[PDB]
């Protein structure tokens, strides 16, 4: 189950985080982990398309080398939250799996500047929620949490120290087909 109680962050700027480019999960707290273990690599990017906002996200899992993507139309709850409808797809766009009514993630970007973010989300899927999934980005994939996002972190009574780098995971990314999902 998640909160709905994240702040969302004073005098966000969606000009900046929506660009168009990419952010790199760089640290993440699951609070309801999986019961096998996995490395994990995430990166989106945030742009707009044809009048709307878009979000197209990618999974990656450097051991089995398995990758999906996803691409939802935003809907703008309040400034700095907000509600994707997803839809899972082949890196050209390719429907896998249509969107659906109990398929969904809410996000609240808590904390943002022109490098990196902190970002509060929740997963639902088939009606059930997945739980609560804080992620640190960076528009450097190899930069490393600073003293801003650190106090964001701490500003919102979670501990850094429970964070799980992806910084050693031998992440591999596919920027182009990110962005280019964006119109998708
Ligand atoms: C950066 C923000 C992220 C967002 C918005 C996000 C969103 C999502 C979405 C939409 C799905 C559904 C894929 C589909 O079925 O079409 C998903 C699945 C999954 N994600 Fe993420 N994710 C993020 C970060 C990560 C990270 C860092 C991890 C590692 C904890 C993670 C682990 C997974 C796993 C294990 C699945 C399969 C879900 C399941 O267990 O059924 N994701 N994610
Ligand atoms: N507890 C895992 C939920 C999740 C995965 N990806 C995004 N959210």
């Amino acid at each position: 189950k998640c909160t709905k109680n994240a702040l969302a962050q004073t005098g966000f700027n969606k000009d900046k985080y929506f660009n168009g480019d990419v952010w790199y999960v760089t640290d993440y707290l699951d609070l309801e982990p999986d019961d096998v273990p996995k490395r994990y690599c995430a990166a989106l990017a945030a742009g707009t398309a044809s009048g709307k906002l878009k979000e197209a996200l990618y999974h990656y899992d450097p051991k089995t080398q398995d990758t999906f993507y996803d691409v939802s139309e935003l809907q703008e709850e309040s400034p700095g939250k907000y509600t994707a409808n997803f839809k899972k797809v082949e890196k050209n766009g390719n429907v896998k799996v249509d969107v659906t009514s109990g398929n969904y993630y809410t996000f609240t970007v808590m904390y943002a500047d022109d490098s990196s973010a902190l970002i509060h989300t929740c997963l639902h899927k088939g009606n059930k929620d997945l739980g609560d999934l804080y992620a640190v980005l960076n528009r450097n994939k190899d930069t490393n949490a600073g003293d801003k996002v650190k106090g964001a972190v701490t500003a919102a009574s979670l501990k850094f120290s429970d964070f799980i780098s992806t910084k050693d995971n031998k992440c591999e990314y596919d920027n182009v087909s990110l962005k280019s999902l964006l119109t998708k």
